[PDB]
C-alpha cells in the first residue's frame, strides 16, 4: 500500500469507481457523456491511475475534468501526466492553482521547508467554495477545506443504483503537520482555516466517504467486508464527523505539544 503502489480498481456504488493506487485514493465518477477524475496519485502513480480507468472500461480521452484535493505530490504528483493523457481541465482552490502549474509549494504552507516537488500541470482553473462542476449528468459540488493546504477542496455528489441514491464525499487531508520550524500556535490563519474545515466537514451530507488517504475511513477494511457484505461496507454516514474529529484531535495535539 505504497503510495505509488497497483490496486485493482473497484465500484464503490453507482457510478464512482476507486482507480488510485494502495496508498493514494483516485476516483473516477463515469458517464455515457464523459469522465470525472478525482485526485492522480503520484507521478509514478499516474500510470496506475490510467491502467485502472482502462481496466474499468473507460476512455482517457473521455476524462474531462481532474478535480485536485490538495496540491501534494502524494495526491498531485499524477495529474500533470493525467492532464496530458485525457486533454481534461484540472480544477481545484484559487490558493493552490498556483502550486499545481509550478509543483512547487509556497511558504504559507506549514509543511514548506520539508515538501518535495512534483510535475506542473497545464490547464488549471480556480473553483470557488460552493461551486458546481457539471458534465452531462454529472454534478460535483467543491467545498473549501482549507488548513493542510490554503487551496485545500473536499468534492462530493451523488451517485444512485436503479434510483437507490447516496451522498458520495471525497474527503480533502485535514491534518496538522508541519516541518521542525513550524509553530501552528503562531498561525492563526491556518488553525481557524482547519477548525473551519473540521465544522464544514462534520456537516456535510456523507453516505460514503472517501478520504484522499484511503485508511483514514478504513477503505481496505470496508473492501475486506465488502467481499460478502457488498458495497454497503463502504456505507457509514458518520464517516466524515470521524474524519473530522480526527482532524480537530490531530490539531489540539499539535497545539498543546506547542505550549511553553
Ligand atoms: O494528506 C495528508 O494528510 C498528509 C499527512 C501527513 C503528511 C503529509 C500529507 S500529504
Ligand atoms: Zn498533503
Ligand atoms: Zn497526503
Amino acid at each position: 500500500r505504497d503510495w505509488s503502489s497497483p490496486q485493482q480498481p473497484f465500484t464503490i456504488y453507482g457510478n464512482t469507481h476507486y482507480v488510485g493506487t494502495g496508498g493514494i485514493s483516485a476516483v473516477l465518477l463515469s458517464s455515457p457523456q464523459g469522465h470525472i477524475l478525482v485526485d492522480g496519485t503520484t507521478e509514478k502513480g499516474a500510470q496506475v491511475v490510467a491502467a485502472n480507468i482502462r481496466a474499468m472500461g473507460f476512455k482517457l480521452s473521455d476524462v474531462k475534468y481532474i478535480l485536485s484535493t490538495h496540491s501534494h505530490e502524494d495526491h498531485a504528483g499524477g495529474i500533470s501526466a493525467m492532464q496530458k493523457l485525457t486533454g481534461a481541465t484540472v480544477l481545484a482552490g484559487a490558493a493552490n492553482v498556483d502550486t499545481l502549474r509550478t509543483g512547487v509549494s509556497p511558504k504559507s504552507d506549514p509543511q514548506f521547508g520539508s515538501l518535495s516537488n512534483f510535475p506542473g500541470s497545464a490547464k488549471v482553473r480556480a473553483v470557488a467554495d460552493g461551486e458546481l462542476v457539471k458534465l452531462g449528468p454529472l454534478a460535483v459540488k467543491a467545498h473549501a477545506t482549507p488548513g493542510h493546504t490554503e487551496g485545500g477542496i473536499t468534492w462530493t455528489w451523488q451517485s444512485c443504483e436503479q434510483g437507490k441514491c447516496k451522498d458520495v464525499v471525497f474527503a480533502d487531508s485535514l491534518t496538522a503537520v508541519s516541518a521542525d520550524s513550524y509553530r501552528f500556535s503562531d498561525h492563526p490563519e491556518v488553525v481557524a482555516s482547519l477548525r473551519g474545515s473540521f465544522e464544514a466537514v462534520e456537516k456535510l451530507s456523507c453516505d460514503i466517504a472517501i478520504a484522499a488517504h484511503p485508511e483514514v475511513n478504513d477503505m481496505w477494511t470496508r473492501q475486506q467486508r465488502a467481499a460478502k457484505e457488498g458495497n454497503s461496507a463502504y456505507v457509514d454516514n458518520g464517516a466524515c464527523r470521524a474524519i473530522a474529529a480526527a482532524g480537530r484531535k490531530r490539531l489540539e495535539t499539535r497545539l498543546a505539544s506547542e505550549k511553553r
